[PDB]
């Protein structure tokens, strides 16, 4: 399809930049830890950054930098997150985790420095204006900080014990931190980089990434962690694939500004589903 | 003296400013743990900013989120540091480590919220104009990463188990990383903020850093830079250094006094 095809060219040019930018630094462990974390991947929020950027008429080439800094964040995330005392993951794709890999030193410090890439990546001059990079800065901090990304890591640790069982309010919370806030992100990137209406890809990440976690917990079913309260359980079976669906169809109606250009981000919504 | 006044007026100023900027997040344990390991501190790297910045006719209001942003990133790196991985310590200014106090959990989340929080800081329109703010946060950036501050880390972890002890010439640009980066920063921020040469600063400061770094190290006695020197050796050394951070800021005039008596104050200890 087009969207495999889009997807595919995205994941190989992603693949490339990531290796080169981090080629850059300083030789050493540190560094192949970096590489290792930040290779592979479905490359799902370069791809929405890319995509969001040529709605707006933006190449790829001035799009690159803001793709490799979602990446290089998305990255770190896991990294900080595979950790023992964390989630505790001795693989990851098939693969041993970087703490595994190397130690847990090691999974800390690249951790940190891809988070600092990430934000070097949005001072890149190929992104734009000066005020356009700022923009992007301040809506990667509030994504991935302790209103984001690691705010919804730290209620997860309550949450995966809770006394009282998870309501669908509080694991919508939940989502909107752990996941939500990275890919509403890589969603709005585009339009930051273009100056634009930042409200439509916003509407259209909410829904997306909803939809992410209602869709996963679905393939889950089709030990504190393994027990927790899911979208399935919540909402049942039907009632899940059915917020689902409603949830795709959403984030595809807040692309109608666009016509025909959003092809590929609404094709990028159905494939969460399908 | 006049000095002293100055330092403890930034250092009541930045503990309100840092408390105010955490407040403003979400309430928790992680929350607390930020707020707790950003508390406290002789605010070295914020009265550099702040001071630099006064040299260059900028006030201490334009100046604040510069001086939180290096704050904020030096207790994100004291937080990893003291993780049982890594320099496992269980006190601090007196006080038990986030780790400790917490968990090692919470460590890791509270260090990653604070650096996130630096850079959030360095995207304040109170700094000034967006290309200002943009040098800023690529400086913070690269003093901060994987050429920076966690790169000297790293070589400093792995200098722990070397076959040889290590060179002066190594454990100076190890600390030129480790320390020496972030310090420059803070230094330079005050001319990045008036977009004027930076040169001059960045001399003070890796004068001034590898000074700080020995006078620590003086700290501990009374392969490192006491057992490479001896006391009477870097009693000395730090004190040319200290002369040489002087000299790097005379083409400021005497309105290089404030931070040339900075300069003094990090050997005054000893």
């Amino acid at each position: 399809s087009l969207f495999s095809e889009r997807l595919k060219e995205i994941q190989d040019a992603v693949e490339t930049a990531m290796a080169a930018a981090i080629g850059r630094l300083p030789a050493g462990d540190l560094r192949d830890a970096m590489a290792y974390a930040a290779q592979g991947g479905k490359r799902l929020r370069a791809f929405l950054a890319i995509e969001s950027a040529a709605i707006h008429g933006i190449s790829m080439a001035q799009a690159m930098p803001a793709a490799l800094a979602v990446e290089a964040l998305h990255a770190y995330s896991l990294v900080h997150d595979d950790m023992p005392c964390m989630d505790n993951d001795d693989l990851r794709r098939g693969l041993p985790t970087v703490h595994k890999k190397w130690d847990d030193a090691t999974a800390v410090l690249a951790g940190d420095a891809l988070q600092t890439l990430a934000f070097e990546l949005c001072t890149d001059p190929v992104l734009g204006s000066a005020e356009n990079r700022v923009a992007l800065v301040a809506a990667l901090a509030q994504a991935s900080g302790a209103e984001g990304m690691v705010y919804g890591q730290a209620l997860d640790i309550a949450a995966e014990t809770a006394a009282v069982p998870l309501t669908l309010d509080e694991i919508i919370r939940l989502q909107a931190g752990k996941t939500g806030a990275l890919i509403s992100f890589a969603a709005q990137a585009g339009a930051i980089l273009a100056g634009a209406d930042r409200g439509p890809l916003t509407a259209y990440a909410t829904a997306l990434g909803l939809a992410f976690q209602i869709a996963d917990d679905i393939l889950d079913v089709e030990d504190a962690e393994a027990h927790k309260a899911t979208f399935v359980s919540l909402l049942g079976l039907a009632g899940a694939k059915s917020r689902a669906a409603d949830l795709v169809a959403e984030a595809e109606a807040a692309l109608a500004p666009y016509g025909e250009a959003a092809s590929t981000l609404r094709a990028c919504a159905r494939y969460v589903i399908e």
